[PDB]
């Protein structure tokens, strides 16, 4: 009868609209974090028991959301992603390479300067040659230099900043233009 | 009693947690949106709703032993989301930007990523921090021009798709 979509990146916060839908039986799938069953009193997942009157999930391809939604469920959903989220999984997975990797655990701020006057080129040669499936990949490869280089401001020992200060740093900036 | 805080960019999601309490009488703070009370069907008040940590009602009644039930804090990175959405308003309002194209752009690829390599060559790290936001509005600029592309256009989450992905190898 009801499915409620909440947002991948907050699985653990729920639509207003659902609150009062959320307190009788409902399902939850089964990539929904565990703090789910332990807040909603009488929850159950949604390969147990018959079918729930509402069901809450984070995926908008589970195919119990497209069954019931195929059905004529009524969808409440978290507001759609703003432009720029993949970022914050960006940053993430830099973070994650930085330790784990054995070359990029290694790398400072001069080890990569050699990097970064290279890949300005190949993205000059992009934007050149015309072919909209390349200047996305050079674009990307700049990106990761912000990225690489951000990082490693955090292990600074003196004056250590992130890639959200930079990013203040570049809107401060827009803002006396 | 109980203080639910809930993330500010994202102002109508309350977390789990917090069902079970609003479900009397609340109270929401100025900056709430008009739309969250009136989505409350089951609507002084033990319950305070706010999206403001520093709103003096928080303060003291966290301050009186209440409750916090809160939204997770925002993740590194968050602040890009900001960026991209103010590169979008000068993109639209700014008519120098306006008329931007890929070419056009070139020019000031090259000034700042020199500048960059400037910078990490002086130590100063108020001017690597400076010259690294210069670089990063390139890529969001660039980005930005290409969803305006009638041919085939993508955005700066599709940029940060490809550099996943090959991230991922
Ligand atoms: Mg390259
Ligand atoms: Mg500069």
């Amino acid at each position: 009868m009801i499915v409620v979509l909440v947002d991948p990146r907050r699985p653990t916060l729920v639509p207003v609209e659902a609150i009062e839908f959320l307190r009788g039986e409902v399902q939850y799938t089964e990539e929904m974090p565990v703090a789910v069953p332990w807040s909603l009193p009488a929850a159950r997942s949604a390969h147990a028991g018959n079918d729930a009157p509402v069901l809450l999930s984070s995926d908008p391809n589970h195919p119990a959301v497209i069954t019931r939604l195929a059905a004529g469920a009524r969808l409440i959903s978290a507001p759609d992603s703003q432009r720029g989220e993949r970022l914050v999984d960006a940053v993430a997975m830099m973070d994650k390479l930085r330790t784990a990797g054995p070359w990029e655990s290694e790398q400072t701020h001069d080890s990569l300067r050699r990097y970064l006057l290279e890949e300005t080129y190949e993205l000059l040669d992009a934007v050149r040659s015309g072919s909209v499936d390349q200047l996305r990949e050079e674009l990307g490869d700049l990106l990761l230099q912000v990225l690489f280089h951000a990082r490693i401001a955090e292990d600074a020992s003196q004056s250590p900043f992130t890639i959200d200060d930079v990013a203040d740093t570049l809107m401060r900036k827009l803002g006396n233009r």
